[PDB]
């Protein structure tokens, strides 16, 4: 019940991924905790200004502070997702212990290989694009959630 999203610097896909899933799953009844992380993020940061621009599009305020993943987190965790292989790969290099928990995003709720890609640095278009894909993914996982026992 214990989820947590996980990108590079926890300013984009994962902090959308969160506010996205906490909206979702708070409409649906799903009895959730979501936190988000970065395998290398710089805490005090904010959510950069086009991810909350195209939250806020939705009625969703992203009010954030990034977060570096630590022991704690991955210890909590029931589920770890993480935006592309590579964070994975990554989370599981520092976190080994807990590599069972970590799977990739798409493959978790789809079954597909694939990666949510990094809008960062990219237009209002690229993160409306991303927040577009995610919401598409985070609908079906709090439908497949819903499935699952742990929830209490």
């Amino acid at each position: 019940m214990d989820i947590i999203f996980v990108s590079t610097g926890n300013t984009c896909r994962s902090p959308m991924a969160e506010a996205l899933f906490k909206s979702i799953a708070e409409r649906e009844g799903l009895n959730v905790n979501v936190r988000s992380a970065g395998v290398f993020a710089s805490p005090n940061g904010k959510a950069t200004p086009h991810a909350v621009e195209a939250l806020f599009e939705k009625h969703i305020a992203l009010n954030h502070v990034s977060s570096p993943l630590t022991e704690e987190l991955m210890e909590s965790a029931d589920l770890v997702l993480a935006m592309t292989h590579q964070h994975k790969q990554i989370i599981a290099s520092q976190f080994g212990r807990y590599r069972d928990k970590v799977f990739t995003l798409k493959e978790y709720v789809t079954g597909s290989h694939g990666d949510v890609l990094d809008p960062f640095g990219g237009s209002i278009d690229i993160y409306k694009q991303t927040r577009d894909e995610l919401e598409e993914l985070l609908r079906q996982l709090a439908k497949q959630l819903k499935k699952d026992r742990r929830l209490e």
